[PDB]
């Protein structure tokens, strides 16, 4: 009984969408402890490994920029990119964010859902 | 020597439901701890059937409320059934009877063949008025 994603939950209201939530299969899957990554951004998993200060090129520009777009304009979203573990192995990673309305219609949350996929890897 | 997974489990903001858009019905494959723990239904009591049973009061009443609002539950279907996301609030019960006020979000998973392959729910019980109470 065990879930089929990552689920990450963003405070939309604080700026940069720091998590407030992550799920264990996110903690295993990625090894990062849900302690490491509080109160922060999602992209780190775009570096490879905690010490890379660059978003690696081999994730896909076009992708990041449509995930901005998305959060933007408060809309849904769904994609592939690569991430890294922890331990710099590459991961890849099909994304869904959906946002959360409040009662102001103002949106107070942001889901991201990971379905975890690997490679052949390189490096 | 590992750092445990799953410390910070009692802070999960909501519930989540995972189900498969594929077999008939939309059954449960998953649901967490939070709606485990708000609703008081245990994950083997629910895992194989439709997340409709909520709009029941009780495991005991085996149709849907009189007082949830059918307007909001056939917006459900409707999202469903074109493949969309939804948002709304709806009554629900736990398994005790009382009243549970269900901020609703579903989002729809596509697999490879840009088909469907699962719906993932969100759920913010939230604060609420209603009460139906003693
Ligand atoms: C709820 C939520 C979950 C996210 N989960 C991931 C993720 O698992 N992997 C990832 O690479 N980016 C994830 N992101 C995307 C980054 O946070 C970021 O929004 C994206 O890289 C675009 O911003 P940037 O160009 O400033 O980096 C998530 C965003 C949100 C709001
Ligand atoms: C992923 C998913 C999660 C759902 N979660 C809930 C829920 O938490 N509470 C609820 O009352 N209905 C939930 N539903 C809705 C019911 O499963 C059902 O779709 C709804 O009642 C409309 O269909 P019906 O009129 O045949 O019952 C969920 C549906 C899906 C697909």
């Amino acid at each position: 009984h065990t879930a089929p994603c990552g689920f990450v939950v963003t405070d939309a209201v604080e700026p940069d969408q720091p998590i407030i939530y992550v799920n264990t299969v996110f903690e295993m899957v990625t090894g990062y402890r849900a302690e490491e990554v509080l109160g922060g951004n999602c992209r780190f998993l775009q570096c490879r490994g905690p010490f890379a200060k660059r978003r690696h090129p081999l994730v896909d520009s076009m992708v990041v920029s449509e995930i901005r777009k998305c959060i933007d304009e408060g809309i849904e979203f769904q994609g592939e990119l690569l991430n890294f573990r922890k331990d710099g192995s590459p991961l890849m990673n099909r994304l869904r964010l959906t946002p959360i309305y409040g009662d102001d219609d103002t949106i107070t949350h942001i889901i991201g859902i990971q379905f975890f996929i690997e490679t052949d890897i390189d490096l």
